[PDB]
């Protein structure tokens, strides 16, 4: 049991009574412009829409600088005025995030942890917004990937604590798919549960990636049933939420994880 | 680690490889004839292709007396004819069961767990055929679930022991959907792994099942997330065989668990 609610300025993410669902929303980018364009963010709201009547509780978007705002800007202003639902920020950088949460969007996001640009958990901070911090590294020296991947999650935590970042604005993500071998991702599945003695909600991305290829032997549109799995591991080991693709799949085997599990 | 494997006479099966997949063979009965004619039989032997074809391990084929044989006897010996496949057979009788084997059936099937015909166990000993017994009775009266659940699979495996079946020729399943209410399918879902200390191979049925269909609010036709949710808490829970329609679909998340969990 959670005791508090993840708190998203308008709108509040309760964390005991689902498995709370971030659709990842796609984002073909119009080669003829900068960003803003009509087709672009038509087709944003439109997915949008289409996620948030899959089941999505989050929408993530996101995916160099001066035009990473003019590409995101734009779709936050259009989605989060046409979608009732928190935006989060796909981003690692400081700049852009202000702009976004500015924009309109709720969440951070960052791949980084807060260490590519530390200043971002003071953005974070200032506006009080929640922050995911997801495992990262260059390079895969690790020692002991479980024990390692905790240690460096929880420089993530220092970095944001220590920017005033309240611990009810912390959310970790054991990262899938980043500085990690096809069998580091599986060892680091099979030993979720442990990034719990932290303290934190936990989300998991593991939506249509290279590790579900590797064991499945099969192309990224043939993916659902492999990421449908990790989901369910995902609930069982005791994650918040979960990253997707597909929205409605996902809903559904969160849904019934949820019953079995009774959360 | 199963110091054993599952021997089938023709086939073996080894229970530390992979999760093994049971596909439920899907019997249109020709209305116009006892049974034999050549529509049922090509759509069974087409159907049990298909299956082997998508991934499955075994055929489950069954689903009064006198043509319960009349029926299951020619798609048994048209299957396993023409599908290199171990056979189980859906039946609670004892004579059924008798013929199915001498018809070329490898395994039983009881959803009686050999206590509405005793003599199955004999039949099972005789031929030395593993024999599943599933979980069942006339009544809900449950003082405790799975307390009750696991006393009344061991007055199963009492029967058959008593009759000459061979520990290992047994294997147990928990009788998801039989004698419980939606809430009792869910907690017995959540408990699974209390099973495992009688010390056999554990079957897992749940595939489109009512259970599903009250948490997801969704009729049959739309129960594949849900059944895979099953599977997967079902194998992380240490079940051995899953019981599935959609076997393509469940093989891979199977598969995906399998890796994870290291199976
Ligand atoms: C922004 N991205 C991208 C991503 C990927 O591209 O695989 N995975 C993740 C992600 N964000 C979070 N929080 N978690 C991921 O796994
Ligand atoms: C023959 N049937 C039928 C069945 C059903 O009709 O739901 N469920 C099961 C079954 N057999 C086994 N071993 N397990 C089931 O859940």
């Amino acid at each position: 049991k959670w005791d508090y609610d993840l708190r998203c300025g308008e709108y509040t993410l309760n964390l005991n009574e689902k498995t709370l669902i971030m659709g990842i929303l796609n984002v073909t980018p119009d080669s003829f412009s900068d960003g803003g364009s009509y087709n672009e963010v038509d087709a944003a709201v439109r997915h949008a829409k289409e996620m948030r009547d899959e089941g999505a509780h989050i929408i993530d978007i996101g995916g160099s600088v001066e035009e990473e705002i003019k590409r995101v800007v734009p779709m936050i202003q259009a989605v989060s005025k046409e979608v009732k639902l928190p935006i989060s920020i796909d981003t690692y950088k400081a700049e852009v995030a202000k702009q976004a949460i500015e924009a309109g969007a709720h969440i951070i996001n960052d791949i980084w942890g807060a260490k590519a640009e530390p200043k971002i958990a003071e953005v974070a901070a200032h506006y009080d917004v929640p922050i995911i911090l997801m495992h990262n590294r260059d390079n895969m020296n690790y020692r002991n990937l479980m024990a390692d991947m905790i240690a460096d999650l929880y420089d993530s935590i220092k970095i944001a604590k220590d920017a005033g970042v309240r611990d009810e604005n912390i959310i970790l993500d054991p990262g899938i798919g980043f500085a990690k071998t096809p069998e580091q991702n599986l060892e680091a599945m099979r030993n979720l549960e442990q990034l719990n003695v932290l303290g934190y909600p936990v989300l998991l991305g593991t939506s249509r990636k290279s590790f579900i290829g590797h064991v499945l032997d099969l192309p990224v549109e043939e993916r659902l049933e492999g990421t449908g799995a990790t989901v369910c591991l995902g609930i069982e080991k005791g994650c918040e939420f979960v990253r997707v693709h597909d929205v409605k799949e996902m809903s559904r085997m969160a849904k019934m994880m949820d019953a079995m599990i009774g959360k």
